[PDB]
């Protein structure tokens, strides 16, 4: 029997689909993970809000996602230790006003449905119409294109993948760590899972192996700060 792995490969550097094949740092984090914890797994592409149904049901064991831990996925959810540190940012195409944050009043804003930054956009204006939620981060950065949204918040190494991968477009970055807080991704368990123990230390080995460092280089073509890890 093997570790059921889900995740939604629409979220490059970290998933993505390449030529059929899920590629990305999670894809290649958990290949060593795994291999450290001496589980055979199956990753499965099964999209944002499945995986997190999945998850409830346990029909998925496991998850990574570029999820980020937050207390209110905690309720029904267990994660392990951080692998990654993270944090919102604003998207927007380059002749853009937007200076920061508080800019996006009155504006629409694309936000993935069920993540931090659907979170982050809500506590500043509010639920309301003009924050359109998608399935996947690809489409939100698709409705922005095209003029259906003034703004995206989504993970930065996603948001700065997609501006570096796509100078055509001529989108910007626009970060506010002011009203924007440090986030960190893991992988995700359904309640009381024994895998997640097993993955905890299968990630130390992973770290102290410099075998995640190498991982980080590949995707990221710099050296890791670790500490971040240790927060
Ligand atoms: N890291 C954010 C955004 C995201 C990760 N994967 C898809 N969206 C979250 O977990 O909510």
């Amino acid at each position: 029997k093997k570790v059921v792995v889900g995740t939604d490969a629409a979220f490059a550097p970290f998933e993505y689909m390449q030529k059929g094949k899920i590629v990305g740092f999670d894809v290649d984090l958990l290949d060593a993970v795994m291999k450290a914890a001496g589980l055979d797994y199956e990753l499965k592409n099964i999209g944002w809000d499945p995986l997190f149904a999945s998850l409830q049901s346990k029909e998925v064991d496991m998850g990574i996602s570029g999820i980020t831990i937050t207390d209110e996925r905690k309720q029904s959810y267990d994660f392990s230790d951080p692998y990654f540190e993270a944090t919102q940012v604003i998207l927007v195409k380059q002749g853009s006003p937007v200076k920061n944050a508080l800019d996006l009043k009155g504006k629409t804003i694309g936000v993935q449905n069920a993540t931090t930054g659907q979170e982050a956009a809500e506590k500043l204006f509010g639920k309301g119409p003009h924050i359109k939620k998608f399935e996947t981060t690809v489409v939100a950065i698709m409705e922005l294109l095209n003029g259906g949204v003034d703004a995206v918040i989504t993970d930065n190494a996603v948001a700065n993948e997609y501006v570096k991968n796509n100078p055509n477009k001529k989108l910007q970055v626009i970060e506010d760590p002011k009203n924007f807080a440090s986030e960190y991704y893991g992988m995700i368990f359904p309640k009381n899972s024994e895998l997640k123990a097993k993955v905890d230390e299968a990630l130390k080995n992973v770290i102290n192996s410099g075998k995640y460092t190498e991982i980080y280089k590949k995707w990221f073509g710099k050296e890791p700060k670790l500490d971040r890890l240790k927060q």
